[PDB]
């Protein structure tokens, strides 16, 4: 992992504090602008939405990603999650009741040893079997995040071809004539530090670059900066136009 | 199929002439400014690279979307073909020869099955093995194409599941937070009428759009009016903003 301070500018600007990580797959090299804090681990909160639509699928608690979730009734303070979802739009509005009903279903054993398998962060999933990524003992690091997606790109979890696939589809987050970014943004609150997380990659006719990155997030309003700071990066490494 | 004439607007102030067909997935409701063009067959062109694709990719023909099919030194007149390609990008720039070497592989006896499995258009092959849906006896109205479109959406075809996630992945043109199109252009230019075609789907939150669309396009200049036209009869509707 390569340092780059000169991306530290496009914080400033934002008057914002965090990392960016990026990763060369076909040069096999990473950069960031802070190599302490990309190693920093911190909770995944919705960016678990990753693996934990991983293990649903591959054991069949999520049977396809047209298999509808009905909401509960009960109204939550975000208006989207409020209705019925499958797994494109669960992931796309980040529906977290979904997400807490897959866990149950898998039980804390066969989460345990699927965080194992996918060498998960610090694969500790101590605390409530529907909350751990959100206030548990589970950490992951930016660097751990990219090494975690690299295997997701290749096809090399252990869980089936399909479900990698599925998960793939549903991290679609942005594509046109020059790039395809899969990604999963995620706002860490219940346990201080406040962060934000976007991680994913950004696919080339050619290449793939990898990302992960977070930022301190005192509040909800600063939400864009995570996608418009990597972006930025992006744009300034000439990744994306 | 309800005819909706007021699309007409769109290719008169384009100077040209086509049809827009449209079916609403939840709905099970079909639309086209032109019921007779609608059902009128044509030769598919580089549009037959979708069940090309799936085919190939049922056979092993093409191992996966990351196989690359390396340039064969001879320079044709559209320079992104002049390169090494993989399914992904051999879609994107729409690689003729590349796809041409799949079809001698799958062979004809294969093909013709693999046809009239699918229901394509008239199921008829005839012509050179390497160029039928170019100069051949093979023809496919815009209401056919989306008959066969919906199959795969749903993976119904006689092909394994994987092809047509594979196939969908790579028909991937644009994605933001309103919509996905997954799709493919075409221009038949070997025998008239030269025609150009888009065909595909907008995914939505809570609904899939079908459409297939055709044109007369006696020159390259008016190819960009394919998704252009398509556009602004989908912004009419109102299907996309
Ligand atoms: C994930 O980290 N979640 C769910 C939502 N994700 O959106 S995001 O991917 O854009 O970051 C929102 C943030 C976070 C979360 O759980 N927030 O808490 C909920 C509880 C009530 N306030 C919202
Ligand atoms: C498909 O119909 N093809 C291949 C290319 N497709 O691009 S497009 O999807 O944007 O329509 C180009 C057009 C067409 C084709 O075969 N054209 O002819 C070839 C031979 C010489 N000119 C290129
Ligand atoms: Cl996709
Ligand atoms: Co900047
Ligand atoms: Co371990
Ligand atoms: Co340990
Ligand atoms: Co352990
Ligand atoms: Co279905």
């Amino acid at each position: 992992w390569q340092e780059n301070k000169s991306w530290n500018a496009h914080f400033t600007e934002h008057k914002s504090q965090g990392v960016v990580v990026l990763w060369n797959e076909n040069k096999q090299q990473g950069f960031t602008n802070n190599l302490k804090r990309a190693n920093q681990a911190f909770l995944p909160a919705s960016t678990f939405k990753i693996p934990n639509s991983l293990i649903a699928l591959d054991l069949g608690v999520v049977k396809d990603e047209h298999q509808v979730f009905k909401w509960d009734g009960q109204t939550r303070d975000i208006a989207t999650w409020n209705r019925d979802h499958n797994l494109i739009t669960a992931m796309k509005y980040s529906v977290v009741p979904v997400y807490q009903e897959f866990a149950r279903q898998i039980g804390e054993a066969r989460m345990s040893k699927m965080l194992h398998a996918f060498d998960y962060g610090n694969e500790d999933i101590s605390g409530n079997v529907d909350s751990f990524w959100l206030d548990g003992g589970i950490r992951i690091s930016a660097t751990e995040q990219i090494s975690f997606l690299r295997k997701l790109y290749h096809n090399k979890l252990h869980v089936s071809e399909r479900s990698q696939r599925i998960v793939k589809q549903a991290m679609l987050t942005e594509a046109n004539g020059d790039y395809i970014i899969r990604a999963k943004t995620g706002y860490s609150t219940r346990i201080e530090p406040k962060i934000g997380w976007w991680v994913g990659w950004v696919e080339l006719d050619d290449n793939v670059w990898f990302f992960a990155m977070n930022m301190d997030m005192p509040t909800s309003d600063g939400l864009g900066l995570r996608q418009a700071i990597t972006k930025e990066v992006l744009k300034q490494e000439k990744i994306i136009p």
